[PDB]
Formats: C-alpha cells, sequence, structure tokens
C-alpha cells in the first residue's frame, strides 16, 4: 500500500522510450560475455513479476532491484554504446522520479 508509488515507478519505466533493454531478461545466448559478467541479473519484467505476487515488502529493496538493472547495465555496457546510453537515460529516470516521491 506504500507501493503505491513503485508501481507508478514501474509503469512509466515499462512504458519509456528507453526501456528496450531491460523490459525482458538478458538472453545470454545472444549477449557474448553477460552470464559470467554479471552475477545477479534483473530486468523490470522479473520486477513486474514479483511486484504483482507480492514479494516487496517495502518500497526500499523495490528500488534495490531496480538500481540493480542500473549496475548491471553499466557493468556490462560502455557508457556510449547504445545500450549503455539508454540505461543512463532510464536509471535517472529512476531517480527523479524517486526523489519526486521520497
Ligand atoms: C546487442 C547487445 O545486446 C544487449 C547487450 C546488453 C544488454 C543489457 C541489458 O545489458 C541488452 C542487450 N540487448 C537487448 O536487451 C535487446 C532486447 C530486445 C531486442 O529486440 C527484440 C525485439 N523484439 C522485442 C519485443 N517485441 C518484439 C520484437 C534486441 C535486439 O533486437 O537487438 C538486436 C535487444
Ligand atoms: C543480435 C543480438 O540481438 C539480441 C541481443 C539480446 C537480446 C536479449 C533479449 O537479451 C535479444 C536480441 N535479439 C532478439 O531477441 C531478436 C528477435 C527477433 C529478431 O528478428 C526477428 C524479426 N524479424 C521480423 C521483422 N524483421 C526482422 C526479423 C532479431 C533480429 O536480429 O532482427 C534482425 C532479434
Amino acid at each position: 500500500s506504500d507501493l503505491t508509488f513503485c508501481e507508478i515507478i514501474l509503469m512509466e519505466m515499462e512504458s519509456h522510450d528507453a526501456a528496450w533493454p531491460f523490459l525482458e531478461p538478458v538472453n545470454p545466448r545472444l549477449v557474448s560475455g553477460y552470464r559470467r559478467i554479471i552475477k545477479n541479473p534483473m530486468d523490470f519484467s522479473t520486477m513486474r513479476e514479483r511486484l504483482l505476487r507480492g514479494g516487496y515488502t517495502s518500497s526500499e529493496e523495490f528500488a534495490a532491484d531496480a538500481l540493480l538493472v542500473f549496475d548491471n547495465c553499466q557493468t556490462f555496457n560502455e557508457d556510449d554504446s547504445e545500450v549503455g546510453k539508454a540505461g543512463h537515460i532510464m536509471r535517472r529516470f529512476f531517480e527523479s522520479r524517486w526523489e519526486e516521491f521520497y
């Protein structure tokens, strides 16, 4: 019930123009080296699956999961890569919205 704003963030991030790298889990078969570099994958649909089924005890580890998305993105992709550029936009969107609400 305090995750009222978490679904608003998630719903806006899902529909955001720059969300295309994070809408489904990275497919390690198509992304060379992803499996070995990123040991805790996270993506918006997994956050969706987890939020619906209810496993977010506070807005705290919602943010932890979102921040994991953008931390994985910066670990794996160069800042000037196409996926990197989208990640930065998504990460600033998230930070921006999160402080607008908390
Ligand atoms: C090449 C580097 O690939 C990555 C390297 C690193 C990372 C991360 C997150 O670190 C991410 C990615 N790529 C993606 O996520 C990603 C996702 C979807 C894509 O299209 C699927 C089209 N499909 C979508 C749903 N509706 C129907 C059509 C493509 C693509 O077609 O690219 C060729 C790439
Ligand atoms: C090259 C690495 O690409 C990825 C890297 C990472 C990831 C993820 C999710 O992690 C995903 C992807 N790509 C996909 O899933 C994916 C799916 C379908 C695709 O075409 C089918 C569509 N069809 C009809 C319309 N016209 C074009 C051809 C293509 C593709 O290559 O289009 C040229 C890619």
